[PDB]
């Protein structure tokens, strides 16, 4: 009948392999963990669908072994009672779906710029910039004491070259410091 990893695209039993590849762009914007973290649930799972989709109905082998099939799947060719050469399933195993989509578009947004959608230009940093950037950071010290039964942590944390100095109080932000220059934290109303 059809083949189940076109449900995962959203697209009919007829899609090229083009057409295939416009819905594995699309899903992957649509269904990327930093496009929607709201409903991560829905998100992690189709968004991972997508990428064994893509890869496995993508390939010749199984389109192969589907037109033999039918895409019946189960026992297709002896239900059907064709007799095409096909490839075998050797025991292979499934890919990190995050891995499939770092390969293609490197773990992020397909439809991004590197000049208009600057990771490293964001208020917010809502594009995976710097500001808890990963590669980003070059050493963090924490020291924690207790004074007068209080728990005073101080961290100083190095990222992109720059230095900031956090000092909490059971769990409450005291003082913070970048790069010698004391910040008023009376300004911070998020």
């Amino acid at each position: 009948g059809m083949v189940d990893y076109y449900e995962v695209l959203g697209v009919q039993r007829h899609a090229s392999p083009e057409d295939i590849k416009k819905a594995y762009r699309k899903l992957a914007l649509k269904w990327h963990p930093d496009k929607n973290p709201e409903n991560k649930e829905e998100a992690e799972r189709k968004f991972k669908q997508v990428a064994e989709a893509y890869e496995v109905l993508s390939d010749a082998k199984k389109r192969d072994i589907y037109d033999k099939y039918g895409k019946e799947g189960l026992n297709g060719g002896g239900g059907g009672g064709s007799h095409f050469d096909s490839p075998f399933e050797f025991g292979f195993t499934f890919r990190n779906p995050d891995d499939v989509f770092r390969e293609f578009f490197g773990g992020r947004d397909p439809f991004s710029f590197d000049f208009f959608e600057d990771p490293f230009e964001d208020f917010f940093g809502n594009r995976r910039g710097p500001r808890g950037g990963m590669g980003n950071f070059k050493s963090i010290s924490t020291s924690t004491k207790m004074v007068n039964g209080r728990k005073i942590t101080t961290k100083r944390i190095v990222e992109n070259g720059q230095e900031r100095v956090e000092v909490e109080e059971d769990g409450q932000l005291k003082s913070l410091t970048i790069n010698g220059k004391e910040q008023l934290l009376r300004l911070d109303n998020k």
